[PDB]
């Protein structure tokens, strides 16, 4: 076991191929499967994992009930093998959680799992298994963190955690942990930003994240840092906005976007120099269909125009979450660092008429061969026989 | 494979972080979830394990009709790992029992199952799956044991048990065990004392065990002994008692305390100098609520004072037997013993209209980090289809 | 990985301690359990397992129906941990067989599986999962095996195969097996002999099998034999019947008992010099209850005079086939081989109302330590949902 | 670890013996079993799986509705252990696929599995659950594959697709993988040839493919290459014509047998000089029964006579798809590549009365010891619950 350098750059992509699809909630019709939200995608040098929160419950049970709702305390973190569905007889329990983060560091897996009231929340970190810290909110308002993979770079592992309004000015901090444990973070000096759910990844020994303005932008924030928690921020500058909801496409701001710009949905973007990758929904106003586009100058430049564009999922299917994860040179035997990504697909409510809320999902990897868009949708059949 | 010195001291805690939660009766509304009580954690040098007492029956089935019964020819010694829920399809056999005990020496699994009839029960013995003694009943009354772990100490393993009436002067014997193989035992010269359900764990190579006093007790006992079985004994001295039923706090007693003494629950306490960590039940009637509480001279002193509180369970919910659970620094990498303990949220009979009685488990981990407390009770819907 | 020596001698033992039960029934009344009969245990030097015949069907399933059918192209040989429930989620798929052996020659798994027609059955022989032999019935009348342990001395494995009527003479012959390859067989000269299910072990790098004459013996037979399968033969001669069903205990015979000797089950017994342990069913006309009872010269001598009886199963409920496993030094760590038994508890048709018949089972192992008798039933509530 | 050598000759074979069967259907009424359809076997130096494509539904659940449908964005490759029901509890994920094959090279797994939409599918190739390379439609009409194992010998891979219509001249390619990348591909020149789902094995360092003319050929033709992709084409002569529907047999041609030349269904043979094991249906015009043919003279001879016939399922039972999967020496330990096949036993849609299609299967292995011809069909009975 050596732990991943993370060193090496992005591999560069002309497109993306399908990785997997784990049909959860057409499963669960029948099938035991979780109840779950906030899946995520992670992988070690020798597999990936779909971690996920549970609402510690099944599909078409009773017990589905209610599970639109956001916090409890029956939600866990688990996992089981990339594109399997969530179920009780194939998933490793990993930590008590309503908010979530995992990754590997090339010895052991890391995860941070938030649990406990909504005033005083607190976040349980584990190394193989053992609980190795704990933080606790220092706002007293939902100390909430990625819900998706943190990202390591020689041994040490890095997140973003916020505590505060999700309508207003938040607090939000970076964190340095080796071995399960925090051994340096930092407050960002984010005045008039607002962060949330960040898709992080490695890249040249350096971090880079990209977030979820819930408070006034359509775009989206994004901070970087190396090893010493040293950072910048900004907001995605590219017209093709990012969020959900969000305008039509225009001309963009390198600062928050007021427009449409309260809520927004979990997302990332992978940036190339002064050019972007933007995975996002393709309706403005809702969660359905998925696209992603790449725009050559997007990162820095405030323009609509774009040279790719990928489907995803259809417009008129259910879309959510997404995130990235990445895969090292020691996983893959590249010489650059793979960017992935996942999408998940909510079902239920509140747009469905069921008593219950739960995601499948699906994936893709980033290759410089021929892929295709499509659209891999959930395909479940609404209502169930519990609703 | 190396195993456990046993030799360090316990790590001082300042508070609980909560460890697993398994959904058992949640999930068994649809799954296939076997109908448990008793459980308990106990871990190796590589993973935590949750071993239960099954009825040789799933939840939401007719068979789980009348498992309010404590003993019968059907019960069974499983185990899964820690956080996931007890199911035919996850979970790996141990022995027949409807009374057990499980530890890891940090070679092999050492496991004790005591089945048989009222009046001539036998303890079996396994070591690594293997049988490699056997123990019967010296009083013909329902020989009986920890329903927790055992406590190992370079390659020794001790557990202590029972026989004789649950009210009243019973016998009560302390056991020596190498390779699954009893080298020595040791009755113990207990007058007046009344021991059940002993919670025993390792600190600076002698054992100490926190038990239950069912005969007229309502603080509990407690029973120290080396590796030569040269042991102390005595009762918690606090008047914050800690079993259950009880009275309502206030001067307490170095022996055992008689108002509310009959009846009682399984429970444990972590002994520090004249400190004490004690796990309770909130109410003091009934089996519901948890809270952990730190006195610090409830060792040896009779006041009802205390610094800390820590909410588990709410008052409102559920509860039922605790025991304590080490990681060893063989697991954990640290210079000392870490205390853990664990829940059984009982559900059903004889408190709930079912025809059943099953339970759910949490298990919390010592810390010098910060915590909070909170309830993370059961959260089943009572009553099934089943009833 | 070595293989088995099988050269030390069996271990004396006072009685047996229970190893194992699966509940299989009562929990196929809601879990996805195998409807199965003709179970058996097998040990590698890491573990042991359950061997069984499924019908290719589910408990409380349409397909269970008219599964009292002892032949169909549905049955698989499967396996799965001992104690475990036969589900298609937790076993391995063996070979497709009506009939069947199996054993571990402390390297790899060896496995014989007969199916095809009942005039040209052929047994599949695979070791490690491989086809490496195949033999064709030479009477063209069921060819049938052990559906027990085969018994591995020095990397041969041996086993008796019967093919001829279950109703008069017929023919038996033994085989020796090295790596999945037929090296040697020999049919026996067994004139007024019948000879079906043997249960055979391996003693002093000798085997020695006992096994069921449906013809007219309610005595059991036996066959025992070197490496070189020069063999010897007769009957058990103890008054104390080991066959059901069975004339009243009496007077008994080195010879074939003809008194109920028709029909018969399959059983099992351990020789100790002129001392026999004999296990049976409780009642002497059908498969209900078991015991265990050493007769100090039960193997030579005629009279039904005996030491030591052990309950195993109640006389009012149900038991059925049984059959020896042994657990050798390379796994135990004892310097001789330890004698073990499983009983299949069968429930259904054709005594009781139901569509299907099924079976579960219990396992014990001998010991020189104190034990109880008891009975451990299989406990399902018949009928089911399905009938 | 070593890649498999594949210079042997195929090992003769006098018979075929049973080698596994999974019983899908009859055990998904009850139990949580996917809907499934062109399963395939393959195997590694260590274990043989069952390949399949699910419908991302299961049994008897409203999902399965109109499964009789070949592609859709919810189908997905997944595995699990030879002759275990393929479930969600017990199933590797490997691709989403509507069209798939697979083999291990001795090092690791190669997957290839085709989604996206008809006018420009895209392959997806997987080196060890990782993705290496992709290919893109070329005719922009159904790019499609094997259905069945690869073909590996000295570290490099083989397949063969198709593009083009299903009724007439088509465009086919060869591909050499290394890797899980495309380091050589070439289109086969045939005019008026049809190929599709090929069964390809190696023997004798060179690749050997028999496949399906859905054109206008009632029998099957072939492709055999070297590992420069050097190639051969043509037809299986024998008037024991091969493909289904067919006529009945009569004199054979070197070419497309235009008689019932439309339609078909994937096949195997295996060519031993002039002769050849032709696995086929039993009816001329439906896909009921299955039998295996020895033709001395069948691969470059017209005549309709033949020296073996075996039965495999009889021509009252469903049969369906088969193809070929071979054993390596280095899992055999055998000198020469041993042939083996399995064939999918397919229920439902169109021919049954029910709203779902699905398949199990059963497979057979090639020795020189005694066989028996029998019928091992699904068994399952129909309509289900869901109907
Ligand atoms: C679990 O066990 C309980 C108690 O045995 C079951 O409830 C009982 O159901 C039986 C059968 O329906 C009832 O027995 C009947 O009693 C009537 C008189 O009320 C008598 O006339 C009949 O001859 C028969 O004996 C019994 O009343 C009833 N007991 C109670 C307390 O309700 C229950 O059905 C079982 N549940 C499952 C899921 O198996
Ligand atoms: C699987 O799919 C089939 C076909 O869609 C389902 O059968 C169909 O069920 C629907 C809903 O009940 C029926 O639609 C209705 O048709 C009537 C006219 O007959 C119309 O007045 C209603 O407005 C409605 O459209 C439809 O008749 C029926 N089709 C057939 C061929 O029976 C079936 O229910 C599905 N099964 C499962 C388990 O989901
Ligand atoms: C901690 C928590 O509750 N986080 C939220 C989240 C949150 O409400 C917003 O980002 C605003 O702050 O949004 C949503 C969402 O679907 O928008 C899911 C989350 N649910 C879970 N993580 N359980
Ligand atoms: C062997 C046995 O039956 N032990 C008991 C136990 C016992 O009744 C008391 O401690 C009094 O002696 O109490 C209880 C109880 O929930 O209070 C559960 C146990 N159930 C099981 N261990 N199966
Ligand atoms: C090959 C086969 O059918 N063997 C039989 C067996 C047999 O009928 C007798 O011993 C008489 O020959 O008896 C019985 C039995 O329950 O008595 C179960 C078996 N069923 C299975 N092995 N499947
Ligand atoms: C890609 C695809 O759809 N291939 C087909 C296939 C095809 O229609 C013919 O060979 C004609 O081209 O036939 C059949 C069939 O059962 O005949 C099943 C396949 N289904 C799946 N592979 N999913
Ligand atoms: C990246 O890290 C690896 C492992 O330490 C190292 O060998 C290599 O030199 C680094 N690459 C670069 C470009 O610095
Ligand atoms: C869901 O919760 C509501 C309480 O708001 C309750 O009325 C309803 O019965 C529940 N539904 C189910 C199916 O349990
Ligand atoms: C505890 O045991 C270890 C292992 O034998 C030994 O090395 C160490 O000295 C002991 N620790 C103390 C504090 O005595
Ligand atoms: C039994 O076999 C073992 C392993 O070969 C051997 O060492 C030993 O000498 C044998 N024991 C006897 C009593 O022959
Ligand atoms: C069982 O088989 C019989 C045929 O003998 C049939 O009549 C009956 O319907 C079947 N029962 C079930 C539940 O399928
Ligand atoms: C086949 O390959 C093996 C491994 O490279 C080689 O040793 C052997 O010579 C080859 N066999 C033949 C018959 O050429
Ligand atoms: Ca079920
Ligand atoms: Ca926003
Ligand atoms: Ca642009
Ligand atoms: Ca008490
Ligand atoms: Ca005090
Ligand atoms: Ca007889
Ligand atoms: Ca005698
Ligand atoms: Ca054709
Ligand atoms: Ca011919």
């Amino acid at each position: 076991s050596v732990k991943l350098a993370g060193n090496s750059s992005l591999c560069p992509v002309s497109g993306w191929a399908i990785y997997s699809k784990d049909n959860s909630v057409r499963i669960g019709s029948k099938g035991d499967v979780f109840v779950i939200r906030e899946p995520f995608i992670s992988c070690s040098p020798l597999e990936c994992r779909t971690f996920f929160l549970t609402q510690g419950a099944l599909l078409n049970d009773k017990h589905s009930n209610g599970t639109i709702k956001d916090r409890s305390p029956y939600r866990t973190l688990m996992s089981c093998p990339i594109g399997e569905v969530p179920s009780p007889y194939n998933s490793r329990f990993e930590s008590v959680a309503w908010s979530a983060s995992a990754c590997h560091d090339g010895i052991n897996w890391l995860t941070i799992g938030i649990s406990g009231p909504d005033n005083g929340a607190v976040a349980v970190l584990k190394y193989n298994g053992i609980i190795t810290d704990t933080i606790k909110s220092w706002r007293n308002n939902i100390l909430r963190t990625q819900e998706s993979e943190c990202a390591c770079v020689n041994g040490s592992c890095f997140t973003v955690m916020t505590d505060g309004p999700s309508n207003g000015q938040a607090s939000y901090k970076i964190f340095r942990i080796e071995k399960g444990k925090i051994v340096k973070s930092v407050e960002m000096n984010a005045p008039n930003y607002h962060y949330e759910e960040c898709s992080c990844y490695p890249d040249s020994s350096e971090i880079t994240c990209v977030c979820r303005d819930n408070w006034h932008g359509s775009n989206r924030p994004w901070v970087s840092f190396n090893q010493n928690l040293e950072y910048q921020i900004g907001y995605i500058c590219s017209g093709i906005f990012g969020d959900n909801p969000r305008p039509n496409d225009k001309t963009g701001s390198c600062g928050p976007v007021s427009s449409n710009g309260a809520n927004g949905v979990k997302g990332f973007s992978f940036k190339y120099g002064n050019g972007v990758w933007i995975g996002r929904t393709k309706s403005i106003s809702s969660r359905n269909g998925f696209e992603m586009i790449w725009d050559p100058n997007g990162w820095t430049g405030t323009d609509n125009n774009f040279s790719i564009k990928q489907d995803i999922v259809g417009i008129n299917e259910w879309s959510g979450y997404s995130g990235s994860f990445v895969q090292h040179p020691e996983l893959t035997g590249l010489d650059c660092i793979r960017p992935c990504f996942w999408v998940e697909l909510i079902r239920g409510r509140p747009k469905e008429n069921t008593i219950w809320t739960s995601g499948s999902s699906i994936s893709f990897c980033g290759v410089n061969s021929d892929t295709v868009g499509w659209s891999w949708p959930d395909g479940a059949e609404l209502p169930f026989t519990i609703d």
